[PDB]
């Protein structure tokens, strides 16, 4: 490293996203080199053995660690305010590696009712198949978590804003509940916010997981994830969760593209939220739109909590139309600028129907209990000029 | 696809490794394009829903599937003689995703006593922590597997040659034992051999796992894996093991580099084994070397089985010196051509001490039971001229 | 996907993301990296038709590649030109265009203040091949008209241009170039980008760029572009690049420029926002003798900067109240500003030509070229302006 | 890691893997991809010293890059030259070397049979810039000596060369070039590679390559090299590439060539092994009128092929007992041989110049250039020779 985290404390977010974690190499390359290698050479046989026993620093194998990935891990941990970070080949790889490491057969988990489709599948149809009981509750009211707590509850998993409806959860209050019992941790999926908007570790969370694929990469060309938290737990996830349980190690090439994307994280998040506030206001005033969910609108139920724990309201807008699923299909198909695709946190504005697409693993009974309407549309607002996004949505909504 | 697997049946190995699985795209690029994307665009909202319900072919998200990865999966399945394949971000990702999918709490596994370090850790300290009993046996004698079989044994995991000592296991006889019980499968780790040398599916295995990092990539710059088997099981590993349990999805860039490496798989394996037969004979005749384990030497215990199930003897040579660990260190450090590093299946000849390096998770009690000597040296013979590899080893061994 | 006619009414950011992009058979959101050398023909007739220019399609990457085509169409749409052709460097674009447009016996009227290597290519390159070149102070357009000759086939200008960032009225120079029948105006729009300045609309025939700088924006690709009429761009593609220079761009590098262009509007806005703040600070600072920046009211050509540039840019040249020793002290004292050549990157780059670039030059030679003892060129990055200003203050306060 | 002196006694494969490689601070086995545009100086003095050539180090990727340096040293070691400089294309290497070595008023004696674009660069390029070029039948060296003039500063040759793969005795032409004081011999060693032919040892001053072909070997990188004395290579780096052409190679493309070179010996051996088998088959086949291949005893310059080439190469030109229509039928009938231009790839490429490359040319123009109605150039790949021969047999049997 060149910029120490002590020097980085007084620096701004954009400055840290560019210079923090970066290492001054022998050639002095401005860009972090792509150390696209599988194995590393030891100077002596004794060095190799010391490296395996944790007695000497250095690299051994890319699944264990790589210098391109180290710069990215150090950079993410500095922004989130965590001791250490470990990158994975996907957002689900980060979620699974952390939960496989922190849990064992006989443990209990209190998870939020509204979660990302595959996360719900991993908890309901994955961890339950391996002798781990999971209780899903409406996390908006923290008292439901307190009620579902048990003497064997070793972890609490939350996601705020919840994908897709954007239901918020007070992190600081849930951390107080998690820390009431001796052996219990709070895992927060900070994919939607990024450390620019929200930092759950500072609010009380022990572990923070991300789907780097979305806003941290920002260019929709890398499937990746991160696990941020205390060094003691991150070393366990690196040498057990990824090394043995999942095998979800990130490629040095993909890690370089995330480093490249992070250089513009502050300016991308500012434009993303600037456009989303303008699009959400337009949707709220439009006749064809029945209800708009966005933390920036005064009509949002948890508007006071959005101001308290989020720097900006985000880029995602969930909304319901004055019509069934047929009306929603007509809007999606009429779009010429808004791209009809899955995923979020990209320069292209993406749009989709969560009932049949993202939250498809959820059965219709579980879907409606969480709050997914047959006709809800989730909009991931991109970096295009808000004038063109609004014009495209207007010509599509005016037809219905 | 351009070359159908019916046309590919009569073609040779090198021809299949170059043309099989390749798709003729709209531009007609000779090289497979690197579709470095995270999400894919649907032509209509109905198309998206049909794609998620499995009613229409096409792509949705790179974690689920990608066209660069599809060409590689089709190519590997054709060479191995399997119905389908699914790529992962690491060799351990392929092992874990297949075992997480095939097993549940209450199941039993009969695993080989000599296995790769992290595989042993995933079975002994991973699956056991999640209510799955595992019995390790000397798989060289198949009767030990038959004795360890139980009414709940849903899988048998084997690796032949076993890393590092190179102990062989008759696949056809173990498959007959696995198929005696209704719900039991045989998983074979064909990393060392590759489908050019050994094809366990044809011998009887249900599932074949690989660590693409080693000989299939061949250039030591990609950490990757594969799960080959019946389409029914491969779809379950793709949409459950990788999608939810591990998150070990392969990057399209890394997948392209494996496709690039496969173009020379036949010529690399031939040179690798050509040099290894010459190095092993030299080591056997050298005074300082006590015992050499290599399937090509007539001194090998399972020499008849090596001829029956392997096309060539491979590139790995395990050997013991007429001296302790100090003598082995002196040999490793004296090397100028043989690179002192971990991993195998690369142009550079790699050399290491398994006791302190690869099989370090094994405790000294478990290590000696499997057959790992304090002083054993595993040599991954590269593609350099055998004259220079032998000359380098001679000047190092003559000093002791 | 998005036709040039539909893109006309769209904003800059929207065009930089969606214009030029092609909807492929798989529907990848990101443009695929067609990393290939040659392309396959469906029949022998198809190959012949493509070589005769009768049928559309690809033949070889040096001639053309689909990743590069998307980038070329995108750049031509933003600049308002008919066609574009990418090169492996900024100098490759400059040389390929001039080698194509000129022959032995022709004359060129070039600006006196140009990029170091451009001046070398004109003074030592084209003169060595029977091409006379007259260098003039292009700020006053009357000097260009005086240096015009009956054989002047081209006029090369760069605005702004080092050392003091002087400007050239493009519309006035185009009127001079078009007074003679066979004469063109080539403008190096590297500093401005089509977001700030579009010389084709003002009158220029050809526009060259060094994509390495602001168009890529991440300092990891050496690349260039030649924009102009299709008739001349086809000649540069099939003669200048194909035969004279061989400066063809890699599809991988082309993809990274496409990735960088997704945030061009937001990067240029932040770059100029920070530069206006840094320039005002430097002007008010005691240790700074003079500041050259098109945004300050003290700038000589302030009216022309507002007339032909949307924003004043990101480059700031400034004189110190001190010699070469003071300039060395300031640069070495920097802890945020990076000591490196080049411009248009997230990292703020700082250079002192007297002690770094023009160091072989003697003091007499330096002053003839226009490099003073305390001249410092600053390429303002995307970090928070408060941290850039704080770093410059602690360095400049030491020399008071 | 491996010095040029230690590499002297090592074999070709060993040098192609270990020579030129640099032991970096992390000890990565694979050469890192230093994908950067600019490099950071530790002090203002360091930057100045590097610009004055007094201190070693990097400044900008167009000038030099560490990934490219490892590749340049590796190529120069194999060719037996003092220094090498990489370019973004084969034509970039040819043009940069000729632009550097020549000036207006100089004369060049070039071979009559050369690569299409090389002939265009000499006949239409250099002649347009006051450089006279005389083309002669280089098979008889007396024609070169007759075309020599007091201003002949260079002689350009290519051996073997299309259409009929004619050879040129390098050692005899070097004696002619060195008879005059200021004259050099440039040899295009694309077809042979330093494994088959090393023109510097035979007498050549400069050796140019199109790395796209056999050195890369995987048909995914357009690149070139200029090998020769350090004095001339420094001039080509800091004048030919830096200013005249701008043909600098990308670090990513340079890495892929390094990856491809790891298997150069084994690829060239298989390429020539298959080509000798295919050429013998074609010679004995009834529908084939004549076969040009340096390995057949029917070859005119068979003694010279054994004298200056280790192996006869992978390219086979052959005449059919039929016109253009028969040649079209044969190519369209192929199911394994790929219809594409270029050479030196795992896929066997087949081309019929009469109906594909020289299709704009009329029949009278085709015969003057040397392209007959039934001439077919075949770049033999790495597939099994039995499948290549079987594919050619079913295509040639249809035209009997
Ligand atoms: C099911 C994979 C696609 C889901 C996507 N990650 C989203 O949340 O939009
Ligand atoms: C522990 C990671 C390195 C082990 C390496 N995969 C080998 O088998 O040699
Ligand atoms: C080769 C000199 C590099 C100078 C650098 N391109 C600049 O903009 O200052
Ligand atoms: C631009 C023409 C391409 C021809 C190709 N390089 C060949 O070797 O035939």
């Amino acid at each position: 490293s060149h910029m120490d985290r002590e020097f980085a404390k007084n620096m701004g977010f954009s400055t840290k996203a560019i210079h923090a974690g970066n290492h001054k190499n022998e050639f002095g390359t401005l860009a972090t080199p792509i150390y696209q290698t599988a194995t590393f050479v030891f100077d002596s046989a004794q060095q190799g053995g010391n490296r395996f026993a944790g007695k000497e620093e250095g690299y051994i194998y890319t699944r264990l660690g790589n210098p391109t990935v180290t710069v990215l891990e150090e950079k993410i941990a500095i922004l989130e305010g965590g001791e250490a970070c470990v990158a994975t080949s996907s957002g689900m790889g980060a979620i699974s590696s952390a939960l496989w490491t922190a849990l064992k057969a006989g443990d209990h988990v209190v998870a939020a009712d509204t979660l990302y489709g595959c996360t719900f599948a991993y908890l309901s149809h994955g961890l339950t198949r391996y002798g781990v009981e999971v209780t899903f509750v409406d996390a908006s009211n923290p008292e439901n978590i307190k009620e579902a707590m048990r003497p064997n509850t070793k972890a609490i998993y939350i996601e705020t804003p919840a994908n897709p409806n954007l239901k918020l959860i007070d992190i600081k209050k849930v951390a107080e509940i998690a820390h009431s019992k001796e052996d219990c941790i709070l895992i927060v999926d900070n994919t939607f916010c990024t450390p620019y908007i929200q930092r759950p570790i500072e609010l009380g969370a022990d572990v923070v997981v991300h789907s780097a694929t979305k806003f941290l990469n920002g260019h929709g060309d890398v499937i990746a994830g991160f696990v941020v938290g205390r060094k003691s737990f991150i070393d366990q996830v690196r040498l057990y969760g990824i090394k043995d349980m999942t095998g979800a190690c990130l490629s040095p090439f993909d890690a370089y593209l995330i480093l490249r994307g992070l250089k513009t994280l502050e300016i991308r998040m500012e434009r993303h939220c600037s456009n989303a506030m303008k699009v959400a206001k337009f949707l709220e005033e439009h006749k064809a739109v029945k209800k708009v969910y966005y933390p920036g609108l005064e009509s949002f139920e948890q508007y006071e909590l959005a101001k308290e724990q989020m720097k900006l309201p985000g880029a995602i807008i969930a909304f319901e139309l004055n019509g069934g699923v047929e009306e929603g299909i007509k809007v999606l198909n009429s779009c010429k600028v808004c791209t009809l695709a899955v995923s979020l946190g990209d320069a292209e504005t993406l749009i989709q129907h969560p009932a049949s697409m993202t939250h498809s693993p959820y059965t219709r009974e579980e879907r409606l209990k969480a709050g997914i309407s047959d006709g809800l549309i989730r909009l991931a607002v991109g970096l295009e000029n808000a004038e063109d996004i609004i014009a495209d949505l207007k010509q599509a909504l005016d037809a219905i």
